[PDB]
């Protein structure tokens, strides 16, 4: 054995960590959770076992640069400037060292299997007691859930191990080690190793033990390892529970192992054998194993939609009816197979309404804790949510656990990403690297083998294709053949996937790429043989203000047979929170640690924000994934079920018929649906339009009783029609004035009553209105053609490297945000009874005439001003942003009232959530905190605005706030928005689309483009 | 970094040797066999490269008991006790340690990972000059082609690597580690190491540096890999040799590669290019890497038949066309596919000759050199086989080299086999010991890919079935689809085989064992859902005396489509030499050298002895693999030509008829008939049998001109028929004289001229002749029904274990070695010119009558006495394994003449290569000299028996030897045995075939067993 002096020196020289062929040294077998109950009612009832012991919270710790600057006394004692830290948890999130964002560039030199000479390393401590009765028999072994990124382990000075592969637990037997009492824990965590060339994955690069340790203590002769297997008869009225149970130790003629099913409190079924299976082979079977089977009669199905679970129980004792231990495991009948072309489950056809969802905490890093386990959930499900795609790595154990007993379908994913590789597949087409590759996935796939949530193994992401992967695709096949397996490195549809599987590939839109050409969806399925299922992988780039076009893909899911869903990327904003020196928090993304180079915003894709409030885009997910269709014929509403097991038993349809907003009627039927099937509601005969104006009919199924994961109350489908529609014939009241006109050479000054309007005559525009004799604007009213940017708009164009084909960059080529106004013509005439204002402006630059705008305001005797804008766009310049006009308006007032599509922001191609109604928001509102400012808060199909004391009329979008699009553009965070004085608003006539297949090439499909050369628009505004 | 005095503490205290996840440390990457040449053209011309530098030669040497005893000081300098021995070579092969031979049984103590705490070692060290230049720049590696089973390496006192896998060749990098001058290397070899669990075959387990050790100097950019593909378009008669060449090192814009393809002098096509491939995926494509494409029109075709070798360069030149550095390797235009169930090699069915062959010197232990090899390669042609199993793991080098070159298929075999687990899959389905095996697997890919002469990959041997195979499997198929991968563990059909391929399976019998059946062959090709093609992993045991009913496979293999043939097992008698105290050599089998337990003569399965001389069964391979069928009807030899590619262009047919072994015709026709073509052949109106005797016509094809591995006038192939026959309707001449009879108490004296005949009438046997004064006999002439039990009597039957089954057991069980003669009826009588004895005889055993045996002999007044036999066998006795009669005879004669199947010893169910003519044969020469006495040397279908001066007609198998049938028996080697006075001479009427199909289940068809119950045969004896 090696002394302190010279362990350190021996073990670092070894350099275990720079050598790929070495992952690990003296771990345990990879296995289900174990918790060692020697009370198997503890172990049905699942009640912390005493032989588990955590060793979570103060531990001490010491940062060095590089394993070699470690001293040998921190093996013999606990060094001087050991700090206390909490573990789990990130040495990053506590000022050790800077966390790293990059997407796709290694944070490291790529130089496999080499890593930096400085490599930072933490030392961690843990001094603690260890009962007698633990040593004095048995098995006593330690258990790393999650350690960044390799580690060495000591315990009382002596080296037991070395692991690595952050998201997988490593287990090693310290029997050897442990005395009774006062024990000690060393390990040594590297941030960088050979491991880290596979784990390439777009997040943080932080790095400490960020997952549980713990001890356990089993008895000599143990459980080693156990599975469960469950078979169906045709119609999944019987089912055969096989029990595959090994053990391992003093293999005696009297051990038994018994096999409980329990649902809830019912022994539904039991088993109880001897080891010794059966001859596999030339030379017999296994002695130490043991297959039980289990009829069950009429098996509660596992399903996402009602998780229905039993207890197994399994029970190692002598003959003599003694315990030695049990083991538990919760038990999903159901069953996943892909048929002709379609993934099943228990023989239905599979929709998959996913998300990618990453370990993620703003204020613990990648420390997850249950308390926001829980809250994730609760939230997809609420969204209408059914599966998580584990992008992309082995999750916290408890998170399975969770999605077991909600009930959400569960992808599981080996932590392999070679992502920045050139080309992508070099490690992954390369022999030497497959037994570090192969441990990840075995381990993984022996892990998590027995839950019923998880449906899919993923071979990992975007790992190019290579021979270590069809490889492994084939161990995992033969070994769990109950389940498909799927990886979408090489172009989405290779041999090591059973399912077409692709990143961002488009609707209607082929992407012929060099090599791996991205065929549209819809084309990908027809390919001359492909018969496998098409679910993405990743679909619809949530960045910031997106999932414009999401409504399409919903639409073909629908329609098509083999597409069968997807996982939208991703599930929260992957920010950290730093601190300004007044002590306030703020959201921080790539580079705000000082970590370069950094992939900025790009960190943040979330549908929700990483405090776990959502982004509006959220609620365009949740509609576009309900449950209910609705298709409105006269007075009938059907009703489909696209529920496949679950029969609609607490819901019912709330209807609502109302006129331009007032409520004339309304109702609430009972709603009952078998599982795909429908219901045809009859309207009672519905409200006679009363006057002009619009009927609209909306339904809501509300869930009248609370759930599991639900309020009672619950809304999970709408749905909104237009019905009977009467024109506005009235005339407009003849009004016994006449707007005054008085014409300087500086202005058009109109009195009417107390209201002054002044057409600033040099400019052509509005430049100001008084009420009585308050100033109305702070800026004048002008034609606005520019957005301040979006996510989607700018992609990857950076200001040291730009993209021209990004919409930002070729509207800044264009000049869009410099273009200058030009007056070309002024008029002002007086009517029999108005007068009528009539301008028309240039939009130029350098030269080149990029709009026309012609104008005409007539302010009518009412006082009411009605403008009328006619835009040309010149056809050979990028279109337009948006087509509108914007002012800064004095008043600051407290809510915004309006007619239109709401309550919620929303855009041109992401509208479909929203409904028309009178909605009513305090200002703040209208306003969504981006992390990274930007153009928001958008309001679609407005036929009427009030704020303060002004009210715009027409059929327009807006959007109202205190930042101007000046400042949102160039503000780089949230945080450093200051409000401005008075109030922006912009009104547009046209918007385009902000699109959202990817944030990374122009994704705004043409119908959404302002493309049609000639627009108008009409406003009327008055005061109120 | 360590120092000596702690470098053997530290690396031995790691104990890489019991840890199955560390396979090797800094080993280099496998690929093919490099030699660095700086000059292409001697790259073409396979010119003894300069860079290549062979260690071989003297070492010293010292031998230890366990790792822990070897001192610090021998990593320093030698040790003063070392010897000086040669590697390559076993150190068992020196009196250092016992080799062990087992079969099944791992010679260990089977506790995975762990070995044996004693674990002899081998240090091994060398004393060498390194020549500056090498030094001064590029990289020195060192190459070891085998050292069993691992070791770690030191040189010049620092560690520089550990190496692990007997079979494959370990390179490590020693250009850090080498000093101008004089170095030093201090290998350290381990016998048993984790690895052994996994090298478990059927072989003398040996150990030390067995392959050759050699320094490769490669500069700085360089090759480090090297792939040619070929392509074919219909027909064959354009090809497309894709190379893909990659280079490590400094890449530069200026590297050219230039691949060049020549047919002996002319340069049939060349490629040039510059590194960078094209895009792969998303991220580019290697840059380091070429693929060049060669069209070649009329590619000349490798196969075994025409081995047409191309040779390619691959130059590595900077632009201005200084070359870097260039290999070369030899290329074989050849597709293999398997296509709708058939294996096909451009686009021909084959028909596999084959053969097991294991890397076996009697001397030499297990290295081989060139010379054995040739020699083996040459036997194998000479006698039609022409396909080799490489049993069972990657040969030596060379060995593919000389089988490109000669002409034979190569089966390449994975270093794995796992036997003695219980059951065998234990490690291959357990995830652990994937990498392990991988490696095994992956490396010999990478080695030997380009070689022509291998047509399939083999995973291994005998290793059960686990999801390990199913993934390498998958692997190999990915990145060789060139080829199809065999693996015959699991049952011989599972998913990871291409090729249903069994061991011992029977023809026509099924062997229904509990979980892995063994179907007959016929059946198995039938099984629904069974479309694969079948060959025969092994078959034919030629354990000793032995393939009994060989040619049913070979019947077989010619009427079935999907039956292509098999492997014979095997080639040769793994047996080792040992001294006696007089210095002469002798073979040894298992047990002979202290091995215990062992499996004793289980190591001697082959065609030929270890010296390479042939057992009498190689003959009966070659007749029964023949390429010529021949048919005979009227006067017309329907030629038929077993040969895909070739034309008969260097044969002829030499034909003869003869009666009874005199010669009447014979002719000699040019042999012309084209691949798989038929020849018509119409003989001369044929002689007209002069007098009575048996017509018979034999042809041979005869080879007029000597080939690459032929002597002129090489008989390739023979068949003989019967035909016109005249019964002998010839009255013997009457005599004047009559024997006259005298009768005693004791006996009958038959006298007739110079000849008595006596019979002992208290025996009942013919107890002495006299030939003038000469006694004939010194054992009477008694009735035999016992046989010096053959290996495929005894099988797996042991003294200390018995196998109720075995032929050999149920003998003795029933009594047939100890079974007495009861004389039941004795008489003597006159008849007018003659005596006639008659006698009977019971054989019987505890009460029981075996066998009945009635007698009569008739002295006629020629002096010919005319013996009939009948005999009863008894129903529930187990078949008598011969019936027939044997005497000693005083007289030793020298040769032995004599009309029947001949020369060499054959059997009723091996008689089909013996042709009927007159044979003479120096008595040596009828003992067949097998290593495990038993019986041996019968010659059946005989009619006239000369020996000395007796003669015997009749109708006969016979075996005439120097040693009892009882010496034979109890002899344990065939060193032991004494030449006893007089002859031995064993004359039966019937036979029990000899069986062969497998040495551990009785194998002797039943139209071979003895059954008929009634038996006749008569004996003519006279003097001549």
């Amino acid at each position: 054995m090696t002394m302190i002096t010279d362990s350190l020196a021996v073990v670092l020289q070894r350099r275990d960590w720079e050598n790929p062929g070495v992952t690990q040294l003296n771990r345990l077998a990879a296995h289900p959770p174990f918790a060692s109950w020697r009370n198997s009612e503890e172990a049905r009832t699942d009640r912390p076992s005493q032989q588990l012991r955590s060793l979570n919270g103060e531990w001490r710790f010491a940062w060095f640069p590089a394993p070699e600057a470690v001293p040998e006394s921190w093996l013999e004692c606990d060094l001087p400037e050991a700090d206390t830290v909490v573990v789990p948890s990130n040495w990053q999130m506590h000022g050790y060292d800077a966390p790293i964002y990059t997407n796709v560039t290694y944070p490291i030199t790529v130089n496999p299997p080499f890593v930096p000479t400085e490599n930072p390393t933490g030392c961690y401590s843990l001094t603690f007691n260890v009962d007698e009765s633990w040593l004095q028999e048995g098995q006593t072994r330690i258990i790393f859930d999650g350690v960044n990124s390799a580690f060495h382990l000591w315990c009382n000075g002596r080296w037991v191990g070395y692991g690595q592969d952050s998201r997988l637990p490593s287990e090693f037997d310290l029997s050897a080690f442990l005395r009774a009492g006062e024990n000690r824990l060393a390990v040594m965590v590297l941030r960088w190793s050979d491991g880290s060339y596979l784990e390439d994955q777009d997040m943080w690069r932080m790095s400490g033990i960020f997952r549980d340790v713990s001890l356990l203590h089993k008895p000599t002769t143990q459980i080693s390892d156990f599975h469960v297997a469950t078979r169906f008869n045709d119609d999944f009225s019987r089912a055969v529970l096989e029990a595959e149970v090994q053990m391992c130790g003093e293999l005696r003629d009297y051990l038994r192992v018994t096999v409980s099913l329990w649902q809830g409190e019912t022994q539904v079924a039991s088993g109880t054998a001897p080891f010794g299976g059966e001859i596999i082979d030339e030379r017999g079977g296994y002695a130490d194993r043991v297959t039980l089977r289990l009829n069950v009669e009429n098996p509660k199905l596992w399903s996402a939609e009602i998780p229905n679970l039993y207890r197994a129980v399994v029970e190692l004792h002598t003959a003599d009816g003694t315990l030695i231990e049990a083991e538990a495991c919760d038990v999903g009948f159901r069953e996943v197979r892909i048929e002709n072309g379609l993934l099943l489950l228990n023989g239905k056809p599979l929709l998959i309404r996913g998300v990618n969802r990453h370990e993620h905490h703003p204020l613990h890093g990648q420390v997850m804790d249950e308390q926001t386990m829980v809250q994730d959930i609760l939230l997809m499900k609420q969204n209408n949510f059914n599966a998580v795609r584990c992008s992309h790595y082995p999750n916290h154990p408890l998170w399975y656990t969770l999605c077991d007993r909600y009930g959400l379908y569960v992808v599981d994913e080996a932590n392999i990403e070679t992502h920045g590789m050139v080309p992508m597949n070099r490690l992954t087409d390369d022999p030497r690297w497959l037994p570090a590759m192969s441990e990840r996935v075995t381990r993984m796939v022996q892990r998590d083998r027995n839950h019923p949530s998880v449906i899919i193994w993923s071979l990992g992401n975007e790992s190019g294709h290579g021979a270590n992967h069809d490889a492994l695709y084939r161990w995992i096949k033969s070994v769990d053949p109950s389940r498909p397996v799927q990886y979408e490195g090489g172009g989405a549809d290779t041999t090591a996937t059973d399912i077409i599987c692709p990143m961002y590939a488009r609707v209607d839109e082929d992407q012929p790429f060099p090599a791996v050409p991205k065929w549209s969806i819809k084309k990908w399925l027809s390919l001359p043989g492909e018969t496998r299922p098409l679910i993405l992988c990743e679909y619809a780039h949530a960045m910031g203000n997106s999932l414009g076009g999401f409504a399409k893909y919903w639409q073909a899911f629908r329609q098509y047979p083999r597409l069968q869903g997807g996982f939208v990327w991703d599930w929260v904003d992957q920010s950290l929170i730093k601190y300004d020196e007044n002590g306030n928090p703020w959201s921080a993304y790539g580079g705000d640690f000082g970590d370069t180079p950094n992939d900025r915003q790009f960190c943040m894709n979330g549908l929700v924000f990483a405090d776990r409030t959502p982004h509006p885009a959220l609620t365009e997910a949740k509609h576009q994934q309900q449950f209910f269709q609705f298709r409105l014929s006269g007075q009938t509403i059907e009703v489909t079920s696209e529920y496949l097991f679950r029969h609609s038993d607490n819901e019912l349809l709330h209807w609502m018929v109302a006129l331009d907003g007032k409520p004339l009627a309304s109702g609430e039927v009972p709603l009952d649906v078998a599982p795909q099937g429908k219901q045809l509601i009859e309207l009672p005969e519905l409200p006679q339009p009363e006057s002009a104006g619009q009927l609209w009919l909306t339904v809501r199924v509300v869930q009248p009783n609370a759930t599991a994961w639900s309020e009672a109350g619950h809304i999970s489908a709408w749905q909104q029609w237009r019905l009977a529609e009467n024109l506005s014939v009235t005339l407009p009241a003849a009004s016994h004035a006449i707007p005054h006109l008085t014409t300087s050479e500086m202005d058009f000054c109109i009195e009417l009553g107390n209201k002054r309007w002044q057409f600033n005559r040099q400019s052509g525009f509005l430049s100001q209105m008084w009420i009585g004799d308050k100033k109305q604007l702070l800026t004048p009213l002008r034609d606005q053609f520019t957005r301040a940017p979006l996510d989607n708009d700018i992609g990857v164009s950076e200001a040291t490297r730009i993209d021209p084909n990004a919409w930002v960059e070729r509207w800044k080529a264009a000049g869009h945000y410099q273009a200058e106004a030009a007056l070309l013509q002024c008029t002002a005439d007086t009517l029999a009874d108005a007068v009528l204002i009539t301008t028309a402006h240039a939009w130029q630059h350098q030269g080149k005439t990029l709009f026309i705008s012609r104008k005409t305001y007539r302010i009518d005797g009412s006082g009411q001003m009605a403008i009328t804008v006619d835009v040309e766009v010149a056809s050979d310049t990028p279109h337009p942003a948006r087509i509108g006009l914007n002012c800064q308006l004095a008043q600051v007032a407290e809510r915004v009232n309006w007619l239109g599509l709401g309550p919620q922001e929303n855009y041109p191609d992401r509208l479909t959530a929203a409904c028309f109604d009178r909605w009513d928001l305090p200002l703040s509102d209208m306003y969504t905190p981006y992390v990274f400012p930007s153009e928001n808060g958008l309001r679609c199909g407005t036929r009427e605005l009030n704020y303060g004391p002004h009210q715009w009329r027409g059929d327009f979008q807006f959007n109202i706030s205190r930042y101007s699009q000046q400042q949102l553009m160039e503000t780089s965070h949230r945080h450093l928005l200051h409000a401005e004085e008075g109030t922006w608003l912009n009104i547009d006539g046209f918007h385009m689309g902000i699109g959202g297949d990817d944030s990374w090439s122009p994704s705004v499909s043409a119908e959404f483009q302002l493309s049609a050369g000639r627009y108008h628009y009409q406003l009327v505004w008055c005061q109120k």
